[PDB]
């Protein structure tokens, strides 16, 4: 009880998510608009993925993506169906990125990734053929077209010199020139969000929002291009990047951050940024947990006072400890070996007490959503006619996906914020790949 009224803390009642949702859906409007875009937390960012085009070009195209830990490249193949293309990947390879290859300046990362994309063409009798590639790339971007706009800033901890300004697609297409190798008619550069929508699209013609929560966490949805007065046209739709992570970067989510969230931010490579994602995110969230474990220690409450070198030092409770905890039966097994690996001999009631402290953490990133996500769904729901709007929504990410309840709190919590919207979640397969190989086809048709 002395250690409930710690994880108290992290408790938000309906009223604090519903203020939380009607801020995001004013901080969505500021971005839109001219006279605010400039100084929006939240950048609305034109994607130029719309819902006018007609006609896909068929056949193989390649899919980079970028902004995990992992770079992937894979081959997909986009053929004619029913109402629309389908896709299919075929061929992938998953490679790391290492520490001096991400110290040092944009040119070596582009260069490492271009010694990644002939690797793959190495391995695949495919060094010699040219195709339209597709570029997912997971960072806030300023568009000026479907193949060209440029890195704002990096969030998630990269680190690259002279990246931040310029063209990504081309800094990428500088480091195919500086390689020789092969050539690749880079046709398409994408968030993943808009991957993931893009991809739900073909089962779902109502998948008009995709979200990430995962290392990062994000939304992107169809917007009417009247409210887009960055693009000129009032014809149709453009999918809007919202980098709502930055959301609370203005100073708007200040009543609600706590001792634990200011730390984290303090100590991470982007102070000050990326706040609404530092609540949710799994870069952060067993961070988050690791630094709730050290205050309960320090008040004499866990692991009698006594932490260990490992819970000491930054990064050592993982977002994936966090989910295993959740997922301890009762018997206090998993929490027991996760606690041990890190160098401690817990009790029966600091197992307990661990796991509290999880649910609160994961309990409160899944509210902190669901707010962002009913302000987009209810943004949305004001241009629309129906009695009951119906939407589908595109999810990726280890968080959503993978931990134990986070999901299903998170449902709840989004359909009791959004009354007369039925919401359809779809979890998007290989959404990454194949959404960027879907606009890519698209963007053939005229681009290429
Ligand atoms: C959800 C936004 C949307 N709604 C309605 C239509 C299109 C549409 O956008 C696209 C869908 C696809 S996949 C697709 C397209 C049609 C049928 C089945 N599948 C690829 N690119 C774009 N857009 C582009 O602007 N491509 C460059
Ligand atoms: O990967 C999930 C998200 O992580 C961060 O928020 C990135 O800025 C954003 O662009 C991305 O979509």
């Amino acid at each position: 009880t002395l250690v409930e009224q710690i994880l108290a803390e992290f408790q938000l009642q309906e009223e604090d998510l519903k203020k939380v949702m009607r801020r995001m859906q004013k901080e969505m409007d500021r971005g839109l608009r001219l006279e605010t875009h400039e100084e929006a937390s939240v950048k609305m960012l034109p994607t130029y993925v719309r819902s006018t085009p007609e006609g896909s070009e068929v056949g193989d195209f390649l899919s980079l993506d970028l902004g995990g830990t992992n770079f992937r490249v894979m081959l997909v193949k986009v053929g004619e169906g029913e109402e629309g293309q389908w896709s299919v990947k075929t061929k992938h390879q998953m490679y790391s990125i290492p520490e001096d290859a991400m110290t040092g300046t944009a040119e070596m990362l582009f260069d490492y990734i271009s010694e990644c994309i002939s690797d793959f063409l190495d391995k695949h009798q495919m060094k010699h053929k040219k195709l339209p590639l597709g570029f997912t790339f997971s960072f806030p971007v300023r568009h000026e077209d479907i193949d060209k706009g440029i890195l704002l800033n990096w969030t998630k901890g990269f680190k690259a010199s002279g990246a931040e300004g310029n063209n990504v697609v081309g800094l990428l297409r500088d480091a195919i020139k500086r390689r020789g190798d092969f050539e690749m008619d880079v046709v398409a550069m994408v968030n993943d969000t808009v991957a993931t929508m893009i991809s739900c699209y073909y089962e779902d013609h109502q998948c008009e929002v995709g979200m990430i929560v995962g290392t990062g966490c994000n939304a992107c949805y169809m917007e009417e291009m009247q409210n887009v007065e960055l693009v000129e046209g009032d014809e149709g739709r453009m999918c809007v990047n919202t980098e709502w992570g930055a959301f609370g970067d203005s100073g708007e989510l200040d009543e609600f951050l706590l001792e634990y969230d200011r730390l984290v931010d303090e100590s991470s490579a982007n102070p000050g940024q990326q706040l609404y994602e530092k609540l949710i995110g799994g870069k952060y969230m067993g961070e988050l947990v690791r630094l709730v474990l050290l205050r309960l220690v320090d008040e004499n409450l866990l692991f009698h006072g006594e932490a260990s070198e490992q819970l000491r030092t930054r990064g050592a409770f993982e977002t994936r400890f966090v989910s295993q905890v959740e997922s301890d039966t009762g018997d206090r097994k998993q929490i027991y070996n996760i606690l041990s690996t890190l160098g401690l001999r817990p009790s029966t009631t600091d197992c307990d007490i661990v796991r509290r402290a999880c649910e609160s953490v994961s309990t409160r990133a899944a509210h902190m959503c669901s707010a962002g996500l009913a302000g987009v769904i209810n943004r949305m729901r004001e241009s629309r006619s129906e009695d009951v709007m119906r939407i589908t929504v595109g999810v990726d990410g280890s968080v959503y996906k993978l931990h134990p309840s986070f999901k299903e709190r998170f449902h709840a919590s989004v359909r009791r914020l959004t009354p007369s919207c039925e919401i359809t979640f779809i979890e998007s397969e290989e959404g990454s790949g194949r959404g960027a190989a879907l606009v890519s086809a698209v963007a053939c048709k005229k681009a290429c």
